[PDB]
């Protein structure tokens, strides 16, 4: 597309980030304290603020992938970029099936709510998060490819990639740790461990959002450098 | 909606109740005594204070239904609550056609005013009242559902429901009695029976307002308990 | 459509009637007396208040036909109802061409205003009225069909149809009388006969509005009975 | 097509006429007076309001021909009607090439603007007008054929044809006069004669629009009589 | 097809399930209570909400079979899978003739409505339900084949099959019970038994929809595992 | 807002405090002694001077929260301040529903006045006080945040916070003690305990007003330090 | 657009200038003197009045470009004007990405505020200023093109262009000087140099506003001359 | 609009005239004598009482044009009236750009005040006056058209038009004389000629206000004659 289409898509992107950061802060805050004990309606909506947060992350990743396509179709594909973009499309398609699965098990929780089903639902949320991390690792690979293809040596871009790589490794380590503790919850299913597992989820979602922030930065520094 | 939207809608609700209670008392007072006999212009406006009262009750029920939707869309729907809310929307739509019919026959009384048309107009007012009672019985069913879904066991709520159920049965009995006497008026149409039928209407409107008062109470006790 | 769509369309209908009755009364009042003699600009706008009234009647008939379609598509078509609805659509299409013709001859009166063209314009208004009467006779046939199909035996509906039939025959007789006097105007074209023919038009428009009032009543009694 | 399709196409037709009459009046008004002398940009847009007017006439004629096809395909073709419709299609195709030629020479005037090229452009506008007159003479022949085929003897139609024939002869005489003066401009090319030739164009466009008005009238009187 | 085609088809599938569950709930709700007795138009539309529900189930099964074909054409056919897919195509073709038969007998009920024809129509609905159960038993066989072919041993899939088999046996037992009671209705045709047979239909449709839910689940767990 | 808007809002605040301190002193004085025994009209207005005092406290808290928003929207939000301000808005919204509930139970006391309903009304006043204490604990948290964010180290501010914290802990202890004695009144309902419970209410209101005095001080010392 | 649309857009333009001149004067005044040393909250909002000023300049340039499009679409495009307008659209799109980048780095300063990040933020403000200067140089080129195309020889316009060109060269020289000193700050990062670099920014913003003033003047003199 | 809207707009008109006549008299009086010599602040506000007077004339003309539109939209447009009203709208739009230009050059006089800029500002005031005269000549043409269209032959109206025409020619002659002397000032710029040119401006403003008086009279005589 032309410059105005990319600029409109980047305004949609930065407004989506400004919405996702507020929702992240409020989800940590409602994760912080509550003395009182939950209702039956608090089973029917067990984790609704997390599934609603993940949906915003998935919508942010879809826009990032649409901007990457609009950029590359401007600067011109090469073999390796086209292979990486096709991988990115296959991963974005996988994310739709993973979302429709989480959105099914969440509604099936309206009908067999029980302390065991709550652990199944939490494991479904961990598997959705583990697939969002893959989508981000592919988008970051496509971006490093586009930056090398343009021979784009500005120090702002260099430093923004040096930050993006470290944020990607931080997100890998956090995902492996979340799956490790989720196995321990699978061994020892309890309300006591469920309460402290919900925090581990919210603290992994925080790292996802702190990675999408850098992906949007590198996208801006590229569109300004071209 | 957020807490401020429900709080604003409940301020609109309680101010509407404080207006409707004054109008109820004044409508009984102007029902109590008048020696002098009516004019021709007192045919053209035969019952205007009753139709003006019913319009306020219909406007109060619309606000109650908007608060119920804002609450349930916060605490989260379930199959039976969502079915009951859809019933409540269908009944609130029925109430609009019943109001527009009463507001047509009232204006048709400007053009064929006669001692027979006055009995038709009174029967239209009784059928409007009989449809407002249905709208209240659906709102009370939705409220008892929401209270059970929240597992809301406070004694203030328990006692407020124990009052709401008895007021609903009192209103059913009063509606059946008003239609029963309205059949006797349909048999024996006279000014003598018209005068004593108007009181039966005003004494049924009093029970409607004494029911909306308890519906607004239970709505407050719920919003304070969440 | 669902109950809320029909209820919104009936609120649009009754508000359109309350606008059309006021415009009818004011058009009779401005038909009643004026001593002073008209200008040249009173040729360029010879009957503008009548053509503006007819446009409101045509817009009211369009809404009535949209409600009839929304009702029948809820309760279910049968062979004879579907044939009658297709007739109603063909007549509502004819009414659009008749309106665009009256709205052309009215503007052609801005450019050859003369005492002869005024008689052409009055005959165009009579032919528009004669086509609105047909549209009402088809809508009334569709309504009597729907009432028989629902086996809807309430006395309120029976009496409202007994009124609708008499108003339809009154409107047939008034249309034949208006066309009869319009032939006499065609023989004896004069300002003197133009003045007394304008009243005959306004007294036929009054019967059209007194028929739409009953069509809207029967529509309400049906939607309340289902 | 069915009655509703013709009625929609006639609403498009009459709205197109109401737009074309306003554009005609404003084009005469901007033809009336201007003291000040034109710029170089007033060469680059030498006659833009005429070419923009002709485009509206061509779009009105396309809709008239689409209504004629929808009518005849309803009432049934005959040998002479089908021959005349095929002639009308060949002339409407010729009009597209004549328009694309005027729309080419107008843009070639952006690149060799000179006092000689302005006279070429004016002659191209006269040749476009001379081809629109042919399209109108074929549409008027098709209409007189359809009216005779229906044996449609109403006096409104008879008088509307008696007007259409005279307007067609008036348009023939005006086209021959415009071509005659255009030859005199071709002999004596000057700004002085260009100014008075532009008026002759605007006064021929006025007769075209005053002919399409009658073609649309006869189309309405036909669709109302069938 | 590619990953994006299956992902689009699974979004269509899960949205179709979310529409079919709402229609199931509303069909039970309109099965729950109604005091008043039906009209003649309530013969002309005797079971319309059931035939409209079955049409949605048939449209959901068509999409499930299209996803199964898109999956198997990706992972690769084998003899037994290709035989089972050809069986599935033959059953999906049979379902089209069974639907067109129900859609014929329903319209023949517009023309000989009688208490005997209502029992014929109910038996046609039972035979349609009995053929949808077969289509589900073939789709479930194809799915168990595909799962074994992929050697797909995840516990989420294992448990989802352990649920699918039990739901298939529950649906067989419910179909045999519905046919058994349909024989008793065939012996004792009455409005009294018709009312309680309609409930047996709605309670069998509920089990069909509770089976399609599990077929769509297993389809998601497969597409995520491949 | 600009300096003049904050200065006007602080003049409104200090004038509201000067009204609330006088009303507190007079409410203690009318709590001190009265020999004579109350009327029936002294049931209909059982505690009116307390509910009228609480309404003034609620209006002072509303102004404090509007000044806090005007200050922070000048000096610039940060994550933790914006979260705390949103908590403050949710609590100020909760206070409106708690007020409308107290203002309902007070008017319901006009209609079933009895020695039992008086204990219900006193418990409603205690629950309103328990919600005002929460609103103050949120405002005091927001103020300590703003003071740390400005790095505002003046000794006047430090000492004013050292007073505000101690007053907040004094108010927590007084609220827990008031609820404890209110439970004992709920066990032992008597005029004898009602008389000594009214004093406990007035002595808790005194601590609320002695806390708003310090909140208004810290607000002034902040607006003067920036 | 018509004359009223351009006149409305020029009223929006001149009101935007009257807001931007006041903000320029006040930003110099708050740049002039302050003895006291900044807080931690004075890091979180380090330059907020500059970024808020730049946003107003960007909004003024958007309106100027909308007026240029409305003017040229009235007087008629030519090759060079249409190329220059497409350049102006591409530069206005670039300005949106540059703004969203400045609005990101400013918010990232809420989370890693440090003496090094403040120098990054100051360099981001210098790069935003360097892109606004480009947008102004393109708008001034479009205006000189439109003035030559209209052959607009008035002495007010001639002198207004002679001022616009000199102001554009003054703004080029000031931008090169600001980038030169920004390199020296990049070498020698200190609070001491940050304080004197902030003045260089405010003294470049003053020249931008003193250029937008002349662009709006030439736009008025053009719209009055056509 | 209805009679009350026109009557309110004519009350606004006559109150605006009563304010403008007082301001005219006082502006002549402060133009009459002052011995003492002006300050530097008497450069920064060189002609402020004239520009403030012109703003009142422009606001009076806006109301006159709004009343003309409300009148004609009541009595009904014709081709020539509609063309003249569209001209009046284009001229009223031109007057806004001419005002915003005068209001820019007046403020630019705060920043380069010098004996040469004062002559520029006086020439800007003369060009604004020359555009108000055009707006008045269009309003007077529209009024003479409306009077002929109503065939309004009263002698009060005839004589009021006979006055309006002479006042319009007097205002044309005065404008040509003011521009003639303004050319002589442009040749011979001096304080001596500036002092005597300011009087020529004030003596032209007097004729504008003495023309608006007659336009408001004719507007009243028309609204009273219909």
């Amino acid at each position: 597309g032309s410059e105005e289409e990319i600029a409109k898509a980047l305004e949609e992107l930065v407004a989506s980030l400004a919405e996702l950061k507020r929702a992240t802060l409020k989800l940590l805050d409602i994760t912080d304290k509550l003395k009182k004990n939950p209702s039956e309606s608090a089973l029917v909506s067990h984790n609704k603020a997390i599934v609603e947060h993940n949906a915003i992350i998935v919508e942010n990743n879809r826009i990032i992938a649409a901007v990457l396509e609009l950029i590359v179709r401007a600067v011109g594909m090469t073999d390796e970029i086209d292979l990486a973009l096709l991988k990115l499309k296959a991963s974005t398609a996988r994310l739709k099936v993973a979302t429709a699965l989480l959105r099914m098990i969440t509604e099936e929780l309206k009908k067999n709510p029980s302390e065991d089903a709550l652990v199944e639902h939490n494991r479904a949320i961990v598997n959705h998060n583990a697939i969002i991390v893959e989508n981000n690792r592919i988008i970051a690979a496509v971006l490093e490819l586009i930056v090398r293809a343009l021979n784009l040596t500005d120090e702002e871009v260099r430093k923004a990639l040096e930050e993006l790589k470290a944020s990607t490794a931080e997100l890998k380590r956090a995902t492996a740790s979340l799956r490790a503790i989720t196995e321990e919850l699978k061994k020892n299913p309890s309300e006591d461990a469920l309460v402290e597992h919900n925090r581990a989820i919210v603290e992994h979602n925080a790292i996802i959002v702190e990675n999408n922030r850098i992906i949007a930065l590198v996208l801006l520094l590229i569109v300004l450098a071209i």
